[PDB]
């Protein structure tokens, strides 16, 4: 481990990280002007153990055709993404 004392700066450090991740994870996936818009809240908490909570919804354009998974696809990316991040502090 190499980073700082885990408080809501830090936080929400890794709280961007993740919601851009997704952001760009659904940008990667299907357009921004196909989408009419996204809705993704990432939550992180700690009662004497971690826990990480990330929900993102995708609100596609009705007249758009996507894939059955598209969003599951980007809070993935983002949790297994966080995890090799960690990998970097936690191994």
């Amino acid at each position: 481990m190499s980073l700082r004392k885990l408080t809501e700066g830090d936080l929400d450090e890794i709280s961007s990280f993740l919601h851009n991740t997704i952001s760009d994870f659904i940008l990667k996936r299907v357009s921004a002007k196909e989408i009419v818009d996204i809705d993704i809240t990432v939550l992180v908490e700690y009662t004497d153990e971690l826990k990480v909570d990330i929900s993102a919804e995708l609100y596609l354009d009705e007249l758009s055709d996507a894939d059955p998974g598209i969003v599951d696809e980007a809070v993935d990316a983002a949790y297994r993404s966080l995890e090799s991040f960690l990998d970097g502090f936690r191994e």
